[PDB]
């Protein structure tokens, strides 16, 4: 019950990104949609395939890769997605880069994994852990902080059930994923408790369609609720 | 995994809906809320009368006249939702013009209903047709594509489960409805499987008031669940 | 199926509010994330204190000062939620000011809760109820109308399940509660029917970080599920 | 005007204060009240006696298996006897009486602490 007021300065940074986030909101068309994924076979398949992965390739993996791979595929089988917007040009590429965003001890620093199509779980292990430990010692540079056509913002391991992410530059359409959670799901006709979680997908209406997003968060729904679908083509 | 970029040029209707959808958004305050709306009464109605309606009119209904009967309903009993701000002026209208979004080759068009207030089902199901037929061989003129009041705009038959449609001028509320899915509903104090939809309504705060769209949205819920409100009068 | 239209001129405020929410959305970032909390432990302890209170204070009490109390908890341990952006500076503040929403004759009056962080429940109700009291007789003054910092904008009595309540000026987050439906949530293996209701909580950007928002609609959550952590301290 | 984690802490200070023997004469005097633990060392009852310059001292007991009737049936509640030693001549005993079933509705549902009751 005090009138105690200060007059804290903050740094250079937070108007770089508040200017940046501002200009972003100002550019781009702020439009969200959601969906609800099945994760209980990536909960048996991570169950079954802990110690594979720690024997074969050394690092610990998890909740993340099924996520990019699946993202990257439905990148490459619908390239508008990633295409933007440079005033007035439309530029598809073929090439995806997943922008991953993970903390830093100065705040939250957005390292870029490079060439994801082309690329396995356990391979976008070892580029996101390498990261991640470029980032242990404040290692991180200039050079991978643009180029990202795509995001996986965590928001999962911190405890959310809905967002709706801002657009960053240069990217076009961001999937916030979220924490799982417990909901006795109906399938197939009973009730059954399997954990899902939500899933986000704040896409530009001036290049992404509506029916554009929905085919596209429902295919990557699928790509992680089964992903035979990956390798299966569609 | 290739540098490889292509410098491929839109058309001018692309620029014509961005910036159309920026003015909106510049335009209008950004602002939903959403509700679920049983529908098992409705797959009850619809299984017990589609012989009756194809011998009776001889077209194939579904799925949209409820929603769009309901929605007309719920202008008519609560006329600021239809009103729109042109410059310093509040238009209230008695008329409600439903503008549809429907699928066209070249794209996404919007036809209109003309006079959906005093017209049934089945009168509805007739004129939506009409322009849809008339989409199919190209024949959508320029004086069907302005002047409507509400949007229930089709995100159902794709398959989304939320959404946040921008508001499109020239009017204020744009309720989206979104697929039917499988949800184990607590009703009556024990667990029943009944198969919902989410329902979206993004309206404009400097006209719609919050409780205003809420009770909107209420009545509208209340009126697709049991379609005797809307001869009822409430 | 009339082409009658009037021409219906509004009053200043309504432009006054208009043009207030227009400047607070090209100021302030909209960005929203929603939670869901357990009320069946605020059901049991109402039922058990309704005739204590009243026998005790006088007054009548419902379902708004559990999460009043509780925001007023996470705004002393996490200050930068109620901390916002004058210009160039970071207005860190130690009182918390929570700006709750009531309707009265004119529209919708917004008086402010004074000094509510050492202040228990029924003193929160007195306050409420005298400021509820003098919007009856219509004696809502000007000096109560700024400073707040917080706001628990009443959607759950007018039936809303979802909301992206808009940011007022001059604070920063604003939690709108909803209504209280029926859901049968699984909880501890097995499917039971508990009663909850949908939160949410639309921060800026500029200054609370999507970590920051999401602890803090945890720790609500964990605050108004179970009212013993208030005097925990978590 | 002192939390749980607070009062843990100011108590884990005095116990490592009497760990290497630093206690102090100024915190000796000047208590109101008094939670004798006699609960650690396995008591069901207790009566203990009041010391000075305080007025009411409630001595907390050890818990113990009690299958209690709540709500029509048995049910097996841990539950644990208090106590409470009360001047006459200043405290009353339907105000000792209020007193300890205040004590034990907040130690039952500690909501009722921040509900004001």
């Amino acid at each position: 019950g005090t009138r105690s007021e200060q007059r804290v300065k903050m740094n250079r940074m937070r108007l770089k990104i508040a200017a940046r986030l501002k200009d972003a909101q100002n550019t781009c068309a702020m439009l969200t949609t959601f969906n609800e994924v099945d994760m209980s076979y990536a909960m048996d398949f991570r169950k079954q395939n802990l110690d594979a992965f720690t024997k074969k390739y050394g690092i610990k993996f998890g909740f993340m890769s099924i996520f990019a791979k699946a993202s990257a595929y439905a990148l490459q089988d619908q390239p508008v997605v990633n295409a933007v917007i440079d005033g007035t040009d439309i530029v598809y590429r073929d090439y995806v880069d997943i922008s991953v965003a993970v903390a830093t001890p100065r705040g939250l620093v957005v390292p870029v994994i490079r060439n994801v199509e082309g690329m396995n779980y356990a391979d976008i292990e070892i580029a996101l852990a390498g990261l991640a430990d470029k980032a242990r010692r404040d290692a991180i540079t200039v050079e991978d902080m643009d180029g990202g056509t795509f995001t996986i913002s965590n928001g999962g391991v911190f405890g959310s059930l809905m967002g709706t992410p801002i657009i960053n530059p240069p990217q076009s359409a961001i999937l916030g994923m979220h924490g799982i959670f417990e909901r006795p799901i109906a399938v197939k006709g009973e009730v059954k408790i399997r954990p899902m979680m939500y899933i986000a997908l704040t896409y530009d209406h001036r290049i992404i369609d509506g029916r554009e997003a929905v085919l596209f968060l429902r295919k990557i729904k699928a790509a992680v609720e089964n992903p035979a679908i990956i390798v299966a083509g569609l």
